């Protein structure tokens, strides 16, 4: 069983067993339920080691590789709360002009996107979000929309 990426894991905190996803970096309580094209949108933090360093929220970015994955968790933790929609977060954080279509990239087949983010958002069933996913633009969070 399983779909691809997933894999069962131990909680350090709780005992419970939990599920990862080492393609996506997903990870949940709940067990896990190819296209040529999806569609996702996305939610990009820049840092200093990104391959470019600067956006329409700030002409240099100065925050560390470390704080950009702290900001990424956060809000993380705010969508999974139900605290705050990706979107929102999207349109109001994200370091790309994608942040005015709140996060949508469109669609797009194998061959197009950097390869962690291509192999992230084709794991993704429609619907599902990833964890931190790292390209030299910088730390993603992917919703896979269609």
């Amino acid at each position: 069983k399983l779909p691809p990426g997933w894999e069962k894991a131990m909680s350090r905190s709780s005992g419970r067993v939990y599920y990862f996803n080492h393609i996506t970096n997903a990870s949940q309580w709940e067990r896990p339920s190819e296209p040529a094209r999806v569609r996702c949108s996305h939610l990009l933090v820049k840092h200093s080691q990104s391959r470019r360093p600067s956006s329409w929220r700030q002409e240099k970015i100065t925050r560390t590789k470390e704080e950009a994955l702290e900001l990424i968790n956060g809000y993380i933790q705010k969508i999974k709360s139900g605290e705050e929609d990706f979107e929102s977060l999207a349109s109001q954080f994200s370091d790309c002009s994608s942040a005015k279509a709140r996060g949508d990239l469109g669609a797009f087949s194998r061959g197009q996107m950097q390869k962690p983010f291509e192999d992230a958002s084709f794991a993704l069933r429609t619907g599902e979000m990833s964890g931190p996913v790292f390209t030299d633009s910088g730390i993603h969070i992917i919703l896979r929309t269609e």
